[PDB]
């Protein structure tokens, strides 16, 4: 068992103690000087890897000292491993915790900045908290990241060195950092390397579901309201229209209406984009569609028609606001509700580290996972002092009440030996169940419920020692530690040799390592102690996922009541049961990664051409790029489509962004598609040297970044809602042999370039046809 892998690092942890002594007589400060010591080598030459044996060693008599956890070869070879990049499989109460400080240390040589990702605030708070004084007394800092955190204060912590928090909040933070307009707002840092705390509970675990950030719908309510009202009140002049080719724009006699009807005057410009975006849609709405041929109104909603039958087609809504200012115009309650701007699985927010890495109790397992995702390695290390233990079998059952009773019965049992117990659960009303027979009957406990996860946390310490019983579900009282005694060295030899603690679990968990956590909070390094689960036939894990076995044993008939039971068979099948929902959750992760991939390669594009204009990167030669393309496509389109309408050509271009008489060339028959093409790129390049001529070239440019990146967010968000939109409207099939998300990708595709086109030619229109 990865005998040689843990050799090998042993030698490098044997290095680390011979070491030791050299810095035994050095001061607090000729140590701290060490860390300035370490920074300049690494720029006159060595590795952070050829630093390691005096990097931990340093880490080891400073901790040697400010917290007295001097530091045992496991925990080195674990430090060591994490370096390296993978996981560090230790078992629970093994000092995960301080296995960590080493590590952070020698990367965060670089002052680039390490992160410590735990599964809660609380854990992140008080895991820096206690680590602090070996980063600090060794000139580091170190900050965490806590929710509803100002952005002042956030901004500040991944300034410091090292950084902790909740794994939710650093791939929160990162939507909104990369969300955000300009930079006064951003608040993250390059996502450098990371130490996955409990990894296999963040990644493998939490993957199911992604981070998402969505928006109050306040604004939008009452905007498409007064867009609506507007478009209302105006005039068959106060705009110009086109069903062939479904345009439709406000004329001057509008702009002045808008200006006077609003509080707004100047309309236009990117500032405003908003009011003029709605007026848009709700102008469009109100006269280039209509009743009953596109679109129809059933009930109380407002249903879209497909022009190849004639039918409904249900499910799928008006783009960009549309359906929205539809509503607006038949007089209908309007869907302002959930609007989901950013979204992001665990699966890629992780991906986006330079050096990823991790530790946990149960993990070696799932390796293939792992790697093939993270291609993080797990690599196993032995346990301090052996592991002696009784990690007892599965005392089965049948109904509910048999199991229950058998639990509250054989707790008033350990207890009066005199021992402490830990009742797993899996519910708060489980728990609460539980509790009912023993207060009923009359034996003292407390329930820890996961909501107050500090209040929770000193209840489980105190929990571990003499005669205590506690019943915590699946995520209560975590990091914290069972220590027999709870601080007294009298409680640990009463309650070491009354046996260790003991461990019940209700029901076999959702997967063989969250049941090996409920057994792996006792019998730490050398602790003697017992775990059992007390299952029952009617279980969820078993009811559903057992098969034909248990339907006929739950059908039968009833007999034995009290009685347990048992079988090679019956054992056979309770364990298909929960490896039938491991491979179930399995694929459930399969088909929420490749629904993200889709979506990730187009948020990684839409994301760095919005870095580009926040990070002051030339988008000339791109906004110009963009120009060409729309020209470039309406030579496809009418040029050479159609055949040569060259009234319609120009009506597009005038529609597009050209001005109002400029495109105005002669040779035309005589001359070729791209030779026209290269004309009316001509004619524009001059139009905006009219334009950097009359507002300077600076402007020009500046006014380039701050209309490009503001569209991209409107039609960006946009985009995104709607592409949730489309896979809940895929679920609604399935064909002969249309795999659903194969559709997804093409629908998903051209969508995208509907997207990205709405942005071309929304730049330039913003950026030529008016000024
Ligand atoms: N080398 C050590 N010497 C003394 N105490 C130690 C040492 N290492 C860890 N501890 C103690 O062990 C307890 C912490 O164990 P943890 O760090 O929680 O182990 P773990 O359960 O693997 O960690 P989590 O829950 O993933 S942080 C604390 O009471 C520490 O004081």
């Amino acid at each position: 068992a990865d005998e040689q892998e843990i050799k090998k690092l042993n030698v490098i942890v044997d290095k680390i103690d011979a070491l030791e002594d050299s810095m035994k007589n050095l001061s607090y400060e000729e140590l701290k000087d060490m860390t300035a010591i370490f920074k300049n080598r690494l720029k006159k030459g060595e590795t952070l890897d050829d630093i390691l044996p005096e990097a931990f060693a340093v880490v080891r008599e400073v901790s040697k000292r400010k917290l007295g956890m001097r530091q045992y070869r496991v925990q080195l070879i674990g430090g060591i491993v994490i370096h390296q990049g993978k996981i560090a499989e230790m078992k629970t109460g093994e000092g995960k915790t301080l296995v960590e400080v080493a590590p952070v240390y020698l990367n965060a040589l670089t002052g680039k900045g390490v992160h410590v990702i735990t599964v809660n605030d609380y854990l992140a708070e008080r895991d820096k908290e206690l680590m602090s004084p070996v980063y600090e007394s060794l000139g580091m800092t170190v900050g965490v990241i806590i929710s509803n955190q100002d952005p002042n204060i956030r901004k500040q912590q991944y300034k410091c060195d090292i950084t902790y928090g909740t794994n939710s909040e650093f791939g929160f933070d990162y939507l909104r950092d990369n969300m955000v307009p300009d930079l006064s707002h951003k608040v993250q840092r390059e996502l450098n390397f990371a130490i996955v705390d409990e990894v296999d509970s963040i990644l493998i675990d939490e993957a199911r579901t992604p981070l998402i950030i969505a928006g109050d719908g306040d604004e939008d309510l009452k905007l498409y309201e007064l867009a609506n009202s507007f478009v209302k009140t105006v005039k068959e002049e106060d705009f110009e229209l086109d069903r062939k080719d479904k345009t439709i724009a406000l004329t001057a006699s509008g702009i002045s209406k808008a200006e006077s009807f609003f509080g707004i005057t100047n309309l236009t410009d990117i500032k405003n984009i908003e009011l003029y975006h709605h007026i848009n849609q709700a102008l469009r709405g109100h006269k280039l569609m209509e009743k009953d041929v596109d679109y129809v109104i059933s009930n109380g909603e407002v249903m879209i028609v497909d022009e190849f039958t004639g039918r409904v087609m249900d499910g799928r809504r008006y783009t960009d606001g549309l359906h929205q200012a539809i509503e607006a115009k038949e007089g209908v309650e309007i869907k302002n509700e959930s609007k989901t701007m950013a979204t992001v699985t665990y699966q890629n927010f992780f991906r986006l580290y330079e050096k990823l890495s991790g530790m946990t109790g149960t993990a070696k397992t799932e390796e293939g996972e792992f790697e093939s995702i993270y291609k993080l390695n797990v690599v196993q290390i032995p346990t301090n002092r052996p592991v002696i233990r009784a990690d007892l079998h599965d005392k089965v059952f049948k109904t509910e009440e048999e199991k229950y009773s058998a639990v509250v019965e054989e707790i008033i049992r350990i207890h009066k030996t005199r021992q402490p117990i830990l009742v797993g659960t899996v519910s708060v009303e489980k728990s609460e169940k539980l509790s009912k027979m023993l207060k009923k009957q009359g034996i003292k406990h407390q329930v820890l419920n996961a909501k107050q996860h500090d209040k929770e946390a000193e209840i489980i310490s105190k929990a571990g020692k003499l005669d205590a019983i506690t019943i915590a579900t699946n995520m209560a009282g975590r990091g914290t530690d069972i220590s027999l005694g709870a601080g007294d060295k009298e409680e640990e030899q009463e309650v070491k040799d009354l046996g260790g603690l003991y461990v019940i679990g209700t029901e076999r968990h959702e997967s063989r390592r969250i049941d090996n956590q409920l057994r792996g909070r006792s019998g730490r390094q050398g602790d003697p102690g017992t775990s059992r689960f007390f299952v029952s036939l009617e279980d969820d894990v078993i009811k559903l996922y057992g098969g034909k076995t248990i339907e006929k044993l739950m059908k039968r008939t009833s007999s034995n009541e009290n009685t347990a039971i048992e079988s090679k068979a019956l054992t056979r099948a309770i364990e298909r049961a929960q490896k039938g929902v491991e491979g179930k959750n399995f694929e459930i992760r399969k088909n929420v990664l490749k629904y993200d991939d889709t979506i990730n390669e187009q948020r990684k594009v839409i994301y760095n051409e919005r870095n580009k204009v926040l990070n002051d990167e030339d988008i000339q030669e791109d906004i110009q790029k963009m120009v060409k393309d729309i020209i470039q496509e309406a030579g496809e389109t009418y040029l050479i489509g159609r055949k040569r309408d060259y009234y319609g050509y120009f009506k597009h271009l005038y529609s597009t962004f050209m001005p109002a008489d400029t495109l105005l060339i002669p040779g035309v028959d005589k001359k070729s598609v791209q030779e026209i093409i290269d004309s009316t790129y001509e004619i524009s390049k001059r139009v905006y040297d009219l334009k950097k001529m009359m507002l300077g070239i600076d402007k020009v440019a500046e006014l380039e970044k701050t209309v490009l990146l503001k569209v991209v967010d409107q039609y960006w968000i946009d985009h995104i809602d709607a592409m949730e939109q489309l896979k809940q409207y895929i679920g609604l099939k399935s064909y002969a042999q249309k795999d659903p998300f194969k559709e997804y990708a093409l629908e998903g595709y051209d969508m995208f370039e509907a997207l990205n086109k709405n942005i071309r030619e929304a730049t330039v229109q913003y950026l030529y046809k008016f000024n």
